[PDB]
């Protein structure tokens, strides 16, 4: 026989690994961790069952990481180089998908017969979520407020969704939290624009994208057209970076996402005390969490 | 309520199918779904499983190009530009990921156990097979001819192993197929490194830097020599350095060596078909002119 | 005394206008004084006035192909180089800047009081007509086909209007030549943008990212089809990508809608040829062979 | 009929101008202001003339630096980004030509027969010093500094010279003016010229200009070609740039300028004193003025 | 011992070497070596000097290809890629200074104590050459065709009088040839310079910025037309640029007037001949056929 | 006759000459003079033949800079910016070229039968070392440090091993110095890769440059491939080459480097005792020239 097919060898593997590895090297916020441990004080999900997954859920997050990385065409991650910039875009992708396979081998150990499909519905969620992000940011078209926040449910939404949904379906209570979870990402996300430009510098501008405030600000008189250009430009430089900022301010649109986030933070509230009157422990977890997103 | 969430629209679907409706309605030889069909002479699985393995198969297949080429960096797929030299990378990227899942939904359809191990471990391969070329690739080390083709075994037949593995777990006879069935992925594979030197633009794979059959004999050929490397190194797009470094694997008799090996797999191919027909099974004509359609 | 001025030079000039020189002595079709002469068989300016306004306009047309040829990153005018890629984009632009100014420096020469607000009145629309379409183009937003000639007759009529008015300012008849004269700058750039695509570089409004008329058409005909407006985005030079479009924009059948539209608009001008002369007019042949000329 | 022709409206005229409002909205030293002011202490134009005078000059002069950055590759401007990095090339560019024929309405107002000829030979001297700099530059062919001098004459004289034509042509009294007036712009740009080296860093040699003290360092020792080799690189970094400074230094090229200014600004005090001696009142601000370009 | 220093191998000689043994392999003219021949029936080296003349001559042409190709920034040699665009300008520019020290190696072998002295004294002329070549090229000022020639023989030249001289000082003739020898490397020069652009790629002395002959005579012969000279500052890749400067050039009548140049040259270097034959030498054919050979 | 062959000029000479030049204005370390300074204690060259030496070591090792600079790709030169980016790349190519032949002129000079051969088979060795250290930097193939060793052997040979040997050539004693010499050059080079890691910063991850360290880290652990694909990618920012600073400490191959140069010095220093004990006066200057290269 001319062809003698060989086994996968653990050298090979930490090959296709090399970008993977990298990334869970960098220490970052353990927020899906949190967020996990804090609604298993209701859910209690077996020990066994609770780490595959939490496995999971770490493997769905770094190779999103990896592939976001490269589609929003990011420079740093966690301070340090981000991934592809190292290893260069097609490794780094390919790190990226061969995970997400790994996990779906992962998440076949659970051995419940509803697990698929909410992994697949999941990631359908999260695709769209980015999907329609890249399509504003690549048409110039900036979306409506409510356009933002139906695509931020679906992206960041998608992976707190899976942990939560996982973990309910290994659970058994029957309380519906995803609710309340599409709520957290929500705030958890217009945290994140907020920060991004409030704290490289200015890096959502960079990669052009309708961020929360950015789209406020662009709305709020739409007869000046200054940062909507400068979106188009991309730009490396701190001198634009710092000009945009500042009209950004003149808008009042960080006073106006504060507002917001606060808006939130009390229909959060509102409903995790709606659900503990309901029979369910006072969680701390999940209020310090809460406080974790702050402005 | 502050946050009312909404449903997903059809002009929704349609912007995040942008680039795979755009590669799908480009023509294609269609080899995989002839393949397919070649097979089912023998598992007789029925129409409506079949379509399911059909459109699965089309979707992941469409959703690698979309990736691959951005990964290898192509110009021209099917005579045509690459999705992402109109949509972008991202949007490109995105769609091909969102593909990937749209097909894990659809094997669901089949409701058969051991499709989603199926599905599951053939992706792995694929992943395992672009992994280690792109690792060749990107150290400029050339591989072995063994390497490379364990290698084409997990990236050429990863899918054509899920077409048949399905299949297989529809039917209830009890023949493996399978090493048949990536012996024919790797002839496929070996005849598109030849073709894309001799007959997507002038020689494509010297601009992309990959490590293909011919060109590894060339190398292997004679270490002392490193004009052939060294151009794959400055991935060129020059129509005037592709000319020399084909012209340099003429006399390096690679094209021989490479039509030399199809040879000896083709026959290896037909032993094989052979032997399974004289177990109980009905003489296949359709194979055999795949096998025959695949040839230089 | 330290400083002691100088008297402006005739090798001095020559730098100036080598950008506009070198423009000027590439052969044109010269369709503006043909229509100037067309109208004068109306207007019966005498020759001495006459030879300032073709000087004027000529001066005028030169000196916008000279910048507009930067804005819109031309790569050919007349077949030859832009002026910019031989002299460099600032003393092109310069160039341009400077016959602007000797225009108005040569309009004096009328006389005329009403030849100022004639002339800045007839530049404030060119420089609106660009300054909508660039704004479009940079937008990436499609506009309608009333506000694209709403743009067009600003732009292109813009400088076939001041060529007219100052015509009438010199002559004593009481007639309004001007609606006339603008629906034919229309039928021109209609023309224009059709001949890019079908017939200055392969398509080159393809690679300036210009919303013409019949590429608006495609776009509009079916807005859950986001290839041709991605394909302007991306601005491309390669002719796969350009010819990609071309047959995309076949297949909505804008270049019949396009035929069409300038056929109705060329009974209109017609039309109103033929009321002008009924009101006291000689017949005028020119003008209607100037028409046909502007066909396809 | 198939073609109805709609009016002009207040917002397309905003995105016209877009650019425009921008470069008017960062804030700069008011130059062209207390040159006019304190000539009018000796012209006394009428008000309503003046005004007229002013925005024509305004609106010149901002449309001349949408254009001048983009011939000059520049970065900053009044120390915030320049237009054309916001709007990008072709809108700049067309903001200002549009701007070119608003200021030529403007001028229309003050109903003078002689008016539009000044406008005209003003900015024919612009162009034409504008364009020998291009020259010099795209040729690396340093002039002499009479050459400069004749150079910028035209240049900042063009407009300093379009002001105060239009101010005389408008006032009863007939004293010539115009000699002291470019004496004023040559001091003015030799400052510049200065000032942009000894004060981006160095912007003046990453676009290549044969700016004055350059000049001097490039003639004073031919043998060396340094300097001149550098302009040629157009070099974007900064060890480059302070290799030139200090070379520069060595052939006492800032000690020649300041020179120079000192023995301009000696004649245009003796102009001025000549000038208050023939009837004129002492006029202070304009002493003052000439204070304010110092080294 | 903690170092213990090593042999070199073969196989680092390889490498050393690898863009020197790719561009001897592309064929060649090799005119050099057929005046070599066509001298030697004067001076009558004998033959075992004679191989280690040639061979030092050879070395360092190809040596000096390898150097000057990055300088000039060339995109073809011989009709197929510069060895730098295959083994990257820094190998290559060592392989070039590499193998000018094994130049000097071989030039030992004369055991000749005047040989030093004439292969320092040719390459400082080459280096002086390409200096001020490369100096009028940076500054953009043309040089007068006095200077051009000047520099032509030291840098052409330097290398012609190289081979003689070392030959000269293997024959115990006491005459002169070098004034003879120089005449003839202006004159192959010219020819190049004229054949760059009428018959490497499309101009690419255009391309390199060069001030070429002809493209003197043309920029000198009207200095208040900008074209020519601006062009080179662009060092333009695009045809239709090329093409334009070409018909400058053509309507200057410099093609003419070079053709006209190398015919008086030619005449000079034919009575040089046949005075040296004049002086009790043998009829040379071979150098007569060599002059011709060098012609349109 | 229709040519004339003209003179070489000075003004000529100072064009070829501007890049040489402008290197050796700039100050540098004293390094080659210290070193033939020290050794003369021994040899006692005359003084006429000492300064035709030192002539040519001076050319030989400026000629050097100009093209390794090149070579290298580097982008600054003892602090100022490199010679390439004020004169183009041709030109400081071919001032380097023309150098090299000036110095051979030079080394004539002794009229010594010998030098030629001396002066060849150093140059050689130059260019074979750098010669191969261009192979693995282009080929992505890290080296074994006996390879490295020789390799820099022939580099930092090379030209310290011609000026001992000119001098032993000019020498009345027969006391064969250069394996001395080749420890020496080896030491100053391992010290030179570890200080252009530690002390632009870190410019030998810029060029790709598989340095003494950078082998030791990339060898000692080939399952991590982070740091060799660093060098393929080349960086010029300042993250990614501090991410590669941390990894090299976090593998001890700076401590490695450390003890190596130790071992080294120890065995330069029995040398040159071994070598006094056969009655030559103890080098002092030898000593400290031996202490500069420490860590």
């Amino acid at each position: 026989s001319y062809y003698q097919r060989s086994d996968w060898t653990a050298d090979e593997e930490q090959i296709l690994l090399g970008p993977f590895d990298y990334l869970e090297s960098l220490p970052g916020k353990n927020m899906r961790s949190q967020l996990i441990q804090s609604f298993n004080t209701w859910l209690k999900v077996p020990t066994e069952s609770l780490d595959v997954i939490i496995k999971v859920i770490s493997m769905l997050h770094t190779a999103s990481l990896l592939i976001d990385d490269i589609q929003d065409q990011s420079i740093l991650r966690r301070g340090q180089p981000v991934a592809h910039s190292i290893f260069g875009t097609a490794q780094a992708m390919n790190s990226g998908n061969y995970v997400y396979f790994l996990a779906l081998r992962e998440v076949q150990k659970l051995q419940n017969p509803k697990a698929i499909s909410i992994y697949v519905d999941s990631l359908i969620d999260l695709a769209r979520g980015q999907g329609m992000e890249l399509f504003w940011r690549d048409s110039l078209m900036c979306p409506t407020e409510e356009q933002y926040l139906d695509m931020v449910a679906n992206k960041t939404g998608g992976l707190f969704c899976l942990a939560i949904q996982l973990m309910q379906a290994e659970a058994t209570i029957q309380v519906d939290f995803i609710p309340l979870v599409r709520l957290l990402g929500i705030i958890f996300q217009i945290c994140d624009d907020y920060l991004n430009l409030k704290s490289g510098l200015c890096e959502d501008l960079t990669e052009g994208k309708f961020s929360f405030p950015i789209i406020h600000s662009i709305r709020s008189n739409p007869g000046n057209r200054q940062l909507i250009n400068i979106l188009k430009q991309k730009p490396r430089e701190d001198d634009i970076k710092r000009y945009a900022l500042s009209y950004m301010e003149s808008t009042n649109s960080f006073e106006y996402t504060r507002g917001v986030v606060r808006k939130l933070k009390t229909e959060a509230i509102d409903t995790i005390q709606g659900l503990e009157k309901h029979g369910l422990e006072e969680n701390i977890g999940i209020r310090k969490i809460l406080a974790r997103m702050s402005l």
